[PDB]
């Protein structure tokens, strides 16, 4: 299975179920997504780079840096912001599901990203508990 | 979209691929797996209900409750406990990834579950930061 998703899209000429991806460009420092984003969207970074993060007055957490070929979604309270000029391909979760049943590489990549971010987040929780418990 | 896998479990078309999985039964409150489980496995709740949680030092946080027809995996830094008598089907991750190429429905539920777990883990982080903050 070809897991280079951008190559799959190009080979297929963004056809059929893949036509539901829309492209959007973001300048450096532009915020893509936040808790106030309405839909559950899935997005694929086509070029550039975004951070997925939680920033507070007293502390910051970087959950991931996503670059070309990485897929993720807007279902969480994380902020997502461009680090540099960035182009994404996005679609709603239903259209992503319609793509997956034809091109499972999209979900295999999503499961990897989500599992990685979940694992990271659980380490973060442990680190906070450690410092609370040792204070 | 309903991503629940009970309809798949009960479909003749999947009866062959489901034979690739092993089965295991658990009584209420039994621990299915822990963060230290060495085997990298994917498991499907065939019947019953399980709790995914984090325990560390003197803290414990429920991350999600998975119903019959939900799928998850080890190697995700989590504990999993039966909330009632439960039967699971499980297979190793490599085999699961091969299954998904042919039968991607399993992966769509996995995306849903992982997305919910990640959402809930970021909620825990957000709460701990507030509860620990000081001037």
């Amino acid at each position: 299975t070809d897991t280079n998703l951008l190559e799959v899209l190009n080979s297929e000429e963004y056809s059929g179920v893949l036509k539901e991806f829309r492209e959007q460009r973001y300048s450096k420092k532009a915020i893509l997504y936040t808790p106030n984003t309405e839909r559950n969207l899935v997005f694929l970074v086509k070029s550039g780079r975004v951070r997925v993060y939680l920033a507070y007055e007293d502390k910051e957490f970087t959950l991931a840096i996503l670059e070309a070929g990485d897929i993720f979604c807007t279902h969480t309270r994380a902020f997502i912001q461009a680090m540099e000029d960035t182009t994404i391909l996005y679609t709603d979760i239903r259209n992503f599901q319609n793509i997956v049943v034809e091109f499972p590489a999209f979900s295999l990549n999503m499961v990897k990203v989500l599992g990685d971010l979940l694992k990271n987040s659980l380490t973060i929780i442990n680190g906070l508990v450690f410092l609370e418990h040792h204070h």
